[PDB]
Parts: structure tokens; sequence; C-alpha cells
RNA sequence: UCUCUAAACG
């Protein structure tokens, strides 16, 4: 098999206020049209970019957010609802609570990534910058 | 509550 790919295939959001990405009832999971309905099940959690110590740089803003599917990106190896400290779990009624392993595997650095966007696209959380809802009054 | 990485003004 190819080695685990780690990283998020989509866009990333970036922290305005303090409270973590907390979802109502667990409902959060994206829309990927390159994805099956098996596929849909997934985790939320931080990118503070603050260093344990090197192979990294401060910066000093604040933090982001990035989605994975299951048994995939940096927690690849917890199942499905696990007891771990910033990560938020969410899943479909229609997802199976298998890991994806093409999806955890394959190589996102191929191309562009895919828009962060809720089904309907339902506004995601006022405490962070998104790539839709862009321009005013 | 909680440290994690590629610059932000939904």
């Amino acid at each position: 098999g190819l080695p685990n790919n780690t990283a998020s295939w989509f866009t990333a959001l970036t922290q305005h206020g303090k409270e973590d990405l907390k979802f109502p009832r667990g409902q959060g999971v994206p829309i990927n049209t390159n994805s099956s309905p098996d596929d849909q099940i997934g985790y939320y959690r931080r990118a503070t970019r603050r260093i344990r110590g090197g192979d990294g740089k401060m910066k000093d803003l604040s933090p982001r957010w990035y989605f994975y599917y299951l048994g995939t990106g940096p927690e690849a190896g917890l199942p499905y609802g696990a007891n771990k400290d910033g990560i938020i779990w969410v899943a479909t009624e229609g997802a199976l609570n298998t890991p994806k392993d093409h999806i955890g595997t394959r190589n996102p650095a191929n191309n562009a990534a895919i828009v962060l966007q809720l089904p309907q696209g339902t506004t995601l959380p006022k405490g962070f910058y998104a790539e839709g809802s862009r321009g005013g009054s």
C-alpha cells in the first residue's frame, strides 16, 4: 500500500475567537464529489502552529482547524468516537464505521485543495474564517 | 483546560 498521506484534502478554517470548533450532535461532515456515501464519517482537529521544539516556524497568528476522513490524517490509528483532547468526531447516518484505506494513502499534493463546505452550504461557526460567505454588505 | 505546523480579516 502507499504510506499514510496524513494531511487534509480540504481547506482549513482559521480562528478569530478562542472556543474550539465544537459542533452540535455529531453533525458536521463536509461534501466532496470524489467520495462515496460509505466515506462520509470523520473528525475535526486543531492546528496551533506553536512548536514543541524543531521543524516548524513560529509566525504568532491565530490557530487553524483541519478535517480528516475516518482512519485517515494524523489520528489515523483511532477508531470512531475515541476519547482524545482537541478531536471533534462527526458522522452521517449513511457512512460505514470502517477506516478509509484509498482516501488515507493516496496523494493530495497532485492538485489544488477541496473547498471545505457543509451540506446545503450550511454556514460554518462565526468564530472562524472559511472560503464561503465572502463579500458585503 | 490541554501544541501543534504551509499568513488572517466568515
